[PDB]
């Protein structure tokens, strides 16, 4: 499914995500849509021979098992095709594990472009959450 602005800043906060780790809800719904445009079902192929997954392009080299990448540690031990659902709970649960890792957000090529040192609350002003 595609999200809405606020329907998926409501979802990620129901979720937990409102300043985990130290990252403002803002910063999760910014980073969702310039990682997958909202869509919980976006792929992308990277030339390591990864792919990104679903609404947040978690990795199939460190955290979700594909059985097509070499050098795979499924670090969030779930299968990478779990991470298209258009529930977005296996998703959020492995974004908790990755923000954990000690390098924060940077993991999110796309945030980290984007996102990052913008005022990110605006992705979430006018939600009344
Ligand atoms: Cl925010
Ligand atoms: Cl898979
Ligand atoms: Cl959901
Ligand atoms: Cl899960
Ligand atoms: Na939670
Ligand atoms: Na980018």
């Amino acid at each position: 499914k595609v999200f809405g602005r606020c329907e998926l800043a409501a979802a990620m906060k129901r979720h937990g995500l409102d300043n985990y780790r130290g990252y403002s809800l803002g910063n999760w719904v910014c980073a969702a849509k310039f990682e997958s445009n909202f869509n919980t079902q976006a792929t992308n192929r990277n030339t390591d021979g990864s792919t990104d997954y679903g609404i947040l392009q978690i990795n199939s080299r460190w955290w979700c098992n594909d059985g097509r990448t070499p050098g795979s540690r499924n670090l969030c031990n779930i299968p990478c095709s779990a991470l298209l659902s258009s529930d977005i709970t296996a998703s959020v649960n492995c974004a908790k594990k990755i923000v954990s890792d000690g390098n924060g957000m940077n993991a999110w090529v796309a945030w980290r472009n984007r996102c990052k040192g913008t005022d990110v609350q605006a992705w979430i002003r006018g939600c009344r959450l």
